[PDB]
């Protein structure tokens, strides 16, 4: 095998299609399905599948009691076939860790888990299924990355870190990792002021990732990373039509340079895909909390600050809950370009549905077509009732 | 691999032996299986397994309530190992949607999943585990598909689909598929009336596909596709041996190129063995319900409006519930012939039994021999009164 | 790969060490475990499992209630791997039916299994897992064959089926399979009266069976087969060591050409390795019921009418229960001699404890050591209590 | 495949990082989890799995009451993914007994176990997954091994082994295995009075065992081997650091050439890494009781009867439950050094926690870190409570 290049653009989205659908809550309501949150989609060259953040129990266990809880010593990132739910006995374990992120180069894949007190976090980069690098936190304070898949060029996967406060300036970190081992790092520049959980894409040599500003912005910090010179750029995507959430309703003006005010310390990880015309940016239907999910074509929402939306569809409706959303493509595909694909954590259980004890997820899945197809809306469909 | 060609004629059926049966109504009352309906069974040059429709909850989970509803965003197509029941943990899933077909063309497998609301459902065909091609609706009101295995002929995977109403004409078309991508289509011809759910199975490059009549006929109808020159011819079985379900009593007389009147606008899916002397129908027993299923040696049935049985073979008791039939060939077998092989899917729980809120099947399926072998019955087998 | 030829002799058996065991009723009492019986064990050139006839339910499901019955339409052969128990998701099923054999040739796996209704049973032989051949029943009186491994050489694997009562003269023919197709058969011949359920092992080109003479032995018959010239001979062990079960005291003198009286129409199926003063009997410990097992070197016992033990080994102790019990070999393995092995399945529930309402069993299985290896005993372990 | 050669030598260790864990009786609390002890951790050339001896029952099943007993009939080697938990449907078993050892020499993987009544007890190696050689107690007490990895060189893998009083003097012998065949065995030497499961580790074609003195002594015997020569060496890890359990406070001088005084017959599994400078210790922080865990610098602890601690790692707090520990590495992995790695057993229930009527335990691992990372806890992380 060589290593993946990305030498295709992406293909045109006039629409999304279904691609994945596990039901794991439904289903983990009679069966022994592990409890996860922050799950994401990733490809090797024969295969693609599911990934998430266990919590160390099942859903019916007793143990799923405080699993809305962010950082056990209990978590794990795990994986397991497409659409089927991650159970004990199909899940894989990938690493160790309540943060992280993985993704194949074509030859084999790289998962990154960090684990420790919020004081004395640590990374350890897993290459062809073995430890190979570890990185010490740096501001002593919840080191921590992406939560969906990495993208590699030639060899070379460049990976977002953030360590520091999640209300006010941190240090992110862009880590350039080749067979695990690490070539360069560099320190944030541009405009975002602070990055969390970056969703990233590749395309004709250069990687996009969409991130969150916990701190102040709205609107979403955008990265772009050039995988051959190991140097990058951020932005916020300019338009007003806003993808974070919480957020404040939709002005006819965004901000380029700067974050989008109205609401502080909060957010929800997100995606976009940024490619003039063909851009789509995602978000949940609600301005206050996680709930609906849909899909915007905003065309140039990247450089344009008064872009609005020319098409859209419904992936999930505001009656719903919603989640964590991020990008993943199969790099591996036939075709002379790359398709748009992303995931929706359906979050379930606490804090907004109480009347449980524990927090978990089901995940929904869509790739772009080029054709304009009907569009549905894909609940997680578990009915709370039936768990109490 | 090769494209596989069907260079083969079928073999000459004197009876039909025992080929697999997964007992998972009767394994579901205890252990984590999966609720189905329309199953059906599809090989690949190295292994055969069953295929269904999953309905996203095990038959002992809350979420089997309400299970009889035909198109949630909770069902997939599923596969798994011959003959184990549909279990949470062996359970492939091939694509998500309520409505399928898959066939391997001898190098890799395409799956066909249509998802979406009545009026807005499309068709994603994947092919090599990936999607490839998509398809909107064209009449708006459940784009359908067959329900069993597609045959394919040198790449060339012929599709046939229906979109309409249900109970009185509709639009069906007959795709033409190669790598998952779209060669031609066309509108049905000849003087079938209406098309549902085809059984379909190859021989010397032609693929016969036998079909449920829903709006009028009794009789079933047939799709004869070339799929070299990408044509095809329509009729009905004109013998008087009726095989949908309900249906009128058998005539003396039956109908070539109109529908055999006396029961509308309900029907269930069946198929046909239709080889001029070596020609065996399926049917269940009972005019008026699913119950029951037999195979008839029909010499000339398609031809012959006064033929009569010559044999017969009991499959199912017409005191135990069967459902949909359809027709697959392990095209990859030793030999000079294909032997043919049809499965049943026996339906327990509502509407039959309504003592319990769900619905689900399990499978019988059976291959001919050239011996004249003994009977059995094979019933599902599972006792409803252990699941209240 | 190579059909496998049978060009060693038995290494020499000075002691029996442990190979297998899977507590599968102990586990199996809070675990998706199948309910079995008549189970075998048997090689592949790179695998060696454990096969059992399922009973189409769980222990613990409802539906283990009548698992006594011997003959119904929810069995199959199923085979799982080396030492984990039958369960739901591990269990792989080979074939259809309530009576089977199986072995490898060197090149690929040869599965048989009848099923059918008492008068009109017929055999389905598998062949690199897809149905070859098939034949009807000759007397109409239970078709049924070996419940152990078969045994190949050069491609020719010889089989023992009777069919006919199991309580006077009836109809056994042994069959020669190459590749799942007859090449010939014939009648029993020598002087066995009766004989059923035979357990076969290989060495030197020869094909021995020890079987079950149901009608009025107490001595077990042996057929020696010559897979070349496809020709065999049958007698029974002349040694007064009784080893089938149950059966009267041990005499001082034996048969060698007719049964040993005093126990008419019931036993129990077994095995031994006849070679010369490498000689080794397996037999239940009770002579009234299957309770118990111990093997015993009884030098010359196919021959000598007056041959006792010169060694023995406690397998199972008398106030723990048994059950079927037979041979197999890894013809595969390393080395210039094949090592005997033998299983026992060790019977619980019906009809001994019949405080449940299920009968199943859990597997033992030893192979011979050239030390003369301490023993202990090894019974199912699991409690009935526990299930009540 | 070439058998592997131990041509590097240890890493620099400066931390310990996470590499494994299982959460397994959280997770067993509701789900099919056998229950287990003594495990440990293997790897071959293309995956690291964790191994342990089952007790032939899941943790919430009724037969787990008992099983604080050390050696019945219904134990057994398993193997299972690295970090999920021992399950009933991913277990794999590697033989039958109640004490182990495994080790893979690059070819295949040699695995022993040894089963028998306390005065009859015999070892059976495995080699390729075959029973290859037997070997009968010597002492006709308890004959047993390891219970973590054993190591190889250029095919030769030497394994210690005891039979014997646990309490006084005993009769052990290193035996050297290469493809499952002994090539010699010598009786212990040196001035170690004591021996119990070593737990062994390879470098520059030297193995190292750090093993269980149970009779007299609190500082650790060592066990020296030159894998070529087929001789070795035996002492007592010289610091005063004492590393058995229970033991006495630590003195400031320890002995080099006799136990360490202070507590008799009783003690635990537990390892080191003897390099040095690059020296680290593993013990329980509790001088009482099988409770925390941590690792200590200990520069040229083998040889300086003064040694103490230069630095440290806190893995399982003291008010957590601890138990054996071993080495294990992965001798193919990339790069010019080995990675020390080790495990630690997390036992729960009896003795300690009595509200339960059973004993198991969840497996925590690490492996070195050339950095100096950031210090978390890991512990079980079940509640009891839950169980009752
Ligand atoms: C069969 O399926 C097909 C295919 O899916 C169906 O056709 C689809 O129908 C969709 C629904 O109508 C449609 O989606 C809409 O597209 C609009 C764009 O098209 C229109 O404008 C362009 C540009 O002028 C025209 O060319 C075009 O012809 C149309 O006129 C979007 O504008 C729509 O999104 C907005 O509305 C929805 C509510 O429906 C909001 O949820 C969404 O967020 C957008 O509105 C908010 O945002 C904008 C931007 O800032 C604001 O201006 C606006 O006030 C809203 O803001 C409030 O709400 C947000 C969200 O809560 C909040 O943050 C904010 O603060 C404010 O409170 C929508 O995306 C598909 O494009 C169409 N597809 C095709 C190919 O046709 C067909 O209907 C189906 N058939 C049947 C029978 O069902
Ligand atoms: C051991 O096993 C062997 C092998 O299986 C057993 O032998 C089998 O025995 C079967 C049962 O007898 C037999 O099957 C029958 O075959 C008949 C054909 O053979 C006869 O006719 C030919 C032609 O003349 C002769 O050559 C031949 O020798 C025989 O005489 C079929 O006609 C049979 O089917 C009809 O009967 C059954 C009821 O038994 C119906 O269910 C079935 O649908 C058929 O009847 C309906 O349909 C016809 C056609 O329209 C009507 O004319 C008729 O009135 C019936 O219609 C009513 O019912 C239907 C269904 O509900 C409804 O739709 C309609 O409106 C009406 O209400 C049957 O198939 C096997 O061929 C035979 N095999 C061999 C190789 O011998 C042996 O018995 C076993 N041994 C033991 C001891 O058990
Ligand atoms: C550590 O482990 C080692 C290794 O396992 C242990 O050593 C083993 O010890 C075993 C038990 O003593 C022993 O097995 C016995 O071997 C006898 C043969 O050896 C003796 O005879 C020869 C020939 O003369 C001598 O060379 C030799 O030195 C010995 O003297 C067998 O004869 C034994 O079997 C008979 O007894 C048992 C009861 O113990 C019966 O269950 C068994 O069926 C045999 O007896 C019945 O059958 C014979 C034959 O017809 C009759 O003559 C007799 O009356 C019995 O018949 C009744 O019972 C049967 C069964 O219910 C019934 O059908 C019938 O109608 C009647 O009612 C036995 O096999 C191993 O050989 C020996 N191994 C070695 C290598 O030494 C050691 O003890 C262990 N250590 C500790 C400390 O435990
Ligand atoms: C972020 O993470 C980093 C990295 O993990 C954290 O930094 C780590 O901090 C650890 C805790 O302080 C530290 O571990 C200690 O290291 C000591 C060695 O360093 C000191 O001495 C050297 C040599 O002079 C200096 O160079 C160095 O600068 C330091 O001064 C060890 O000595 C420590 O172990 C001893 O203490 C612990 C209790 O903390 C005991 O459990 C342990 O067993 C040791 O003490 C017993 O044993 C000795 C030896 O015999 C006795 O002398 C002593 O009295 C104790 O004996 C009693 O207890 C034992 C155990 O119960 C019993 O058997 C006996 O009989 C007696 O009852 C300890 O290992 C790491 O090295 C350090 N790492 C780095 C790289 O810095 C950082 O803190 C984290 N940050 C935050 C904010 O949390
Ligand atoms: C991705 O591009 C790299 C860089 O050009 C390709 O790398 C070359 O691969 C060939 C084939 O193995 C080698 O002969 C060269 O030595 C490689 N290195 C360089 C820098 O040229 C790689 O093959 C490309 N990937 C694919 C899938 O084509
Ligand atoms: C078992 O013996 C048969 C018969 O001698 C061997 O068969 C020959 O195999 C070789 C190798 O494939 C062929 O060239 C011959 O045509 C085969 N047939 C005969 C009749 O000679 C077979 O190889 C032996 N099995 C093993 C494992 O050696
Ligand atoms: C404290 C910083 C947060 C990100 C901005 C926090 N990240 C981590 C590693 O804890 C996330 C946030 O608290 C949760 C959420 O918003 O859903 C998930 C939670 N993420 C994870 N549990 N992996
Ligand atoms: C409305 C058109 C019907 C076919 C003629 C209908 N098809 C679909 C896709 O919904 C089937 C019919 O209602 C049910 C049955 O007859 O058993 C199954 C049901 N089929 C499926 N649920 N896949
Ligand atoms: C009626 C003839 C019997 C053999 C001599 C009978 N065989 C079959 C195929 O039914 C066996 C016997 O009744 C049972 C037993 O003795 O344990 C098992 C039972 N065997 C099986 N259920 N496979
Ligand atoms: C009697 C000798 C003991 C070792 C010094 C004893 N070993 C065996 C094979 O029984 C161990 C000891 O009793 C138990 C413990 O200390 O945890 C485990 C127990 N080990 C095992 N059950 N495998
Ligand atoms: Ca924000
Ligand atoms: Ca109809
Ligand atoms: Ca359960
Ligand atoms: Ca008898
Ligand atoms: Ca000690």
């Amino acid at each position: 095998r060589d290593f993946n290049n990305l030498t295709k653009g992406l293909c045109t989205i006039n629409s999304w299609h279904i691609y994945g659908k596990d039901n794991a809550v439904r289903i983990g309501e009679d069966s022994d399905v592990l409890v996860t949150r922050e799950p994401y989609v990733s490809c090797d060259p024969d295969e693609c599948r599911f990934y998430a953040l266990s919590q160390g129990t099942t859903i019916r266990g007793k143990h799923s009691n405080g699993t809305i809880h962010d950082r056990s010593q209990y978590r794990a990132l795990i994986s397991w076939p497409l659409s089927s739910p991650p159970t004990v006995y199909n899940s894989r374990v990938e690493c160790i860790g309540w943060s992280s992120t993985s993704c194949h180069d074509g030859k084999t894949r790289m998962s990154i888990c960090i684990s420790g007190p919020n004081n004395n976090a640590s990374a350890v980069i897993w290459y062809n299924r073995r430890p190979v690098t570890e990185i010490n936190t740096w501001a002593r304070n919840i080191l921590r990355t992406q939560e969906s898949e990495c993208v590699c060029h030639n060899g070379v996967c460049p990976v977002v870190f953030t360590d520091g406060s999640a209300t006010g300036p941190a240090e992110t970190r862009i880590y350039y990792f080749k067979e695990g081992k690490i070539l360069k790092w560099e320190p944030l520049a541009g405009t975002a002021k602070h990055i969390e959980e970056c969703s990233c894409y590749g395309e004709r040599a250069e990687i996009t990732c969409t991130c969150r500003d916990n701190w102040q912005g709205s609107n979403r910090p955008v990265i772009r990373i050039d995988p051959v010179a190991m140097t990058h750029t951020s932005q916020y995507i300019c338009s007003p039509v806003l993808t974070d959430n919480p957020r404040p309703n939709d002005p006819t003006v965004g901000k380029c340079n700067d974050p989008y005010p109205g609401n502080n310390n909060n957010g929800v990880k997100g995606f976009s895909y940024l490619d003039g015309v063909n851009t789509w940016l995602g978000r949940t239907i609600s301005i206050a909390s996680r709930s609906g999910y849909e899909m915007l074509k905003v065309p140039n929402a990247l450089t344009d600050d008064k872009s609005k939306p020319t098409q859209g569809q419904t992936i999930v409706l505001n009656t719903d809950w919603s989640g964590y959303s991020g990008s993943f493509m199969d790099y591996w595909a036939e075709g002379e370009c790359y398709r748009a694909c992303f995931y929706v954590e359906l979050i379930r259980g606490r804090p907004k549905e109480d009347k449980v004890w524990w927090t978990s997820n089901s995940i929904v899945s869509m790739c772009s077509s080029t054709e304009f197809l009907g569009q549905w809306d894909w609940p997680d469909g578990a009915k709370i009732e039936y768990f109490l």
